[PDB]
């Protein structure tokens, strides 16, 4: 019941008659992900910003040609930590009554806005949770993306710009955020996310990895596809992530309660240990939210954990927080 890959994955107009941009209505939810935000604001996703895992996987495939394996891993990771496992509903932003009754602690069901579950620090266009707003578009951070595009990309965002801006944001957070955390799941997502604008926001007829700043603003700020936008011509997600990782090689770590105190975490996964990243996500992060689930919640957890495993890096063994 995770959707499979697109039967037809060719480039096509996705800013079409059936999927017009509309402004936000009172109550509509938007969050820290410009990709899901754009799909909601073009009605690929429900325009209110509440969705099921299957709607999200269909929408990122249909609207952007996100690859099926990456869609499955990201969607079921997010739903396991931020979504209501009983109703099968996830907010793409703030915590809402609309996803169902607030679960017994320590589960949070906080939507994609929930800090430290999926969302984390050193986002390109969003502030760190520590500073009080982890989801709204930040013009100072966007201006920095434009500046790094001018410096390293001839005015366009590309994998070279991604490498420099990723490092600058890490350095920004080490210097200013006493609770800065850059380990395990966020260490992985923080690098992959910087490739998405080059791989997925670039018009599919061109697919040259060079994103112009008008398109960049339209997606990041307004959740809006360019006029006549064509999706990528094949499924992809994090192509070129190794280029960004190696631009300024980092060890995973955290500040220890003061600025400029970045301490390497030797227990953290990194890009050499993708199976450990999956193992710690399920056996520490998911387990911490659902330490002794009821019979009903245990069944929903195991179903969604089976789905998550379908998205894992080839070669990893399934991990069972609740046995089999
Ligand atoms: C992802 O996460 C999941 C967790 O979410 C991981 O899955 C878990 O993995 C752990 C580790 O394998 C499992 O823990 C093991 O559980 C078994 C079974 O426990 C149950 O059965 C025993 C025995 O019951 C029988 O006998 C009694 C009488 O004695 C009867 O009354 C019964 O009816 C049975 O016939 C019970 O004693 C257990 O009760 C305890 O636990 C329950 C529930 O918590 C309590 O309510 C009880 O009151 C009681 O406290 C239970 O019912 C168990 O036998 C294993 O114990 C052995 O290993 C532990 C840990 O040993 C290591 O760690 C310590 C440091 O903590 C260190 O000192 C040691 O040297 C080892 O490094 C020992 O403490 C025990 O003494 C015992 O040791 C013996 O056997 C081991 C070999 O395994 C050997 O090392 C020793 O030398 C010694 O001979 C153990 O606790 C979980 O069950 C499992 N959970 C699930 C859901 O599957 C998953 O691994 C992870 N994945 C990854 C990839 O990381
Ligand atoms: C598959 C389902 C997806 C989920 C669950 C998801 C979830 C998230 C979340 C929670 C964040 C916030 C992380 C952070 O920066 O703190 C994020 C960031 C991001 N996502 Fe998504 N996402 C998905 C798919 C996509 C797609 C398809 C795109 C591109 C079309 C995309 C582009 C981005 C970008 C660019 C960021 C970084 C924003 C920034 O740092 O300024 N995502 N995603
Ligand atoms: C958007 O993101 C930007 C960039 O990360 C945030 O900018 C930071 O905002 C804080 C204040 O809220 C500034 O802190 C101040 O620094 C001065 C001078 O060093 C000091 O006198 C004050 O005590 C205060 O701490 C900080 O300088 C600033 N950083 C940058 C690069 O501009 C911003 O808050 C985010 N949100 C919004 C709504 O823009
Ligand atoms: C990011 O943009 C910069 C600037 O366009 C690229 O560096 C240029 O690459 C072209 C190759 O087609 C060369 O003709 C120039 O010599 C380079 N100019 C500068 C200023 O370095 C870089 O290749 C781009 N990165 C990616 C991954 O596409
Ligand atoms: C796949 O999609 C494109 C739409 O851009 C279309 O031209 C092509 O015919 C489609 N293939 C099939 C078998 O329908
Ligand atoms: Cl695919
Ligand atoms: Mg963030």
């Amino acid at each position: 019941l995770p959707p499979g890959p697109l039967e037809n994955s060719s480039a096509k107009l996705v800013n079409d008659e059936a999927h017009p941009w509309k402004p936000l209505r009172p109550g509509d939810i938007r969050g820290p992900c410009p990709g899901l935000n754009t799909l909601a604001s073009h009605g690929y996703l429900p325009r209110n910003g509440v969705a099921t895992p299957a709607q999200i996987i269909n929408a990122v495939q249909e609207g952007f040609n996100f690859d099926n394996q990456a869609a499955i891993f990201a969607t079921y990771a997010a739903h396991l930590v931020d979504g209501n496992l009983i109703t099968d509903l996830l907010s793409i932003g703030r915590k809402t009554r609309l996803t169902g009754p607030d679960p017994p602690p320590p589960a949070s069901v906080g939507g994609l806005n929930e800090h430290g579950t999926f969302e984390g620090d050193a986002s390109m266009t969003r502030g760190d949770a520590f500073f009080g707003n982890n989801h709204d578009f930040n013009e100072t951070l966007f201006e920095q993306l434009v500046d790094y595009s001018n410096r390293f990309g001839g005015g366009k965002y590309n994998l070279t710009v991604a490498g420099e801006l990723r490092f600058k944001r890490i350095q920004d957070s080490i210097a200013t955020n006493p609770n800065f955390s850059f380990v395990d799941f966020r260490f992985f997502t923080a690098y992959g996310e910087t490739t998405f604008p080059a791989n997925l926001f670039v018009d599919g007829r061109r697919d040259d990895g060079q994103l112009d700043m008008d398109a960049a603003r339209s997606f990041f700020q307004f959740s809006r596809m360019p006029d006549d936008f064509f999706r990528a011509p094949s499924p992809r997600s994090g192509t070129g992530v190794e280029v960004v990782v190696q631009a300024h090689p980092m060890q995973p770590g955290r500040n220890v309660g003061k600025i400029n105190s970045y301490t390497v975490d030797p227990t953290s996964s990194d890009f050499s240990t993708p199976c450990l990243m999956y193992e710690k996500f399920v056996n520490i992060t998911v387990k911490s939210l659902y330490p002794n689930p009821t019979v009903q919640l245990r069944k929903a957890l195991n179903t969604n954990l089976d789905f998550l495993f379908q998205g894992v890096a080839a070669g990893c063994t399934q991990v069972f927080p609740y046995g089999r």
